[PDB]
């Protein structure tokens, strides 16, 4: 089924702090790319532009917590 229960919601909410690795308060796009590289993602230049421009409605280079949320309940 397609949702974010609480459980999911805190999951999300540490995996963000984890690739936060930087503390900025938002993932920078290469802290995105080692996060998609733990996810066992293969980047690709374009694709990876593109979806992160989606995603970063207002984050300007980072994802905030809520974009990340958003991407998440997207993907799951």
């Amino acid at each position: 089924r397609v949702g974010l229960t609480e459980e999911q919601k805190q999951e999300i909410r540490e995996a963000f702090d984890l690739f936060d690795t930087d503390g900025s308060g938002t993932i920078d796009a290469k802290e995105l790319k080692v996060a998609m590289r733990a996810l066992g993602f293969e980047p690709k230049k374009e694709e990876i532009k593109k979806m992160i421009s989606e995603i970063d409605k207002d984050g300007s280079g980072t994802i905030d917590f809520e974009e990340f949320l958003t991407m998440m309940t997207a993907k799951m």
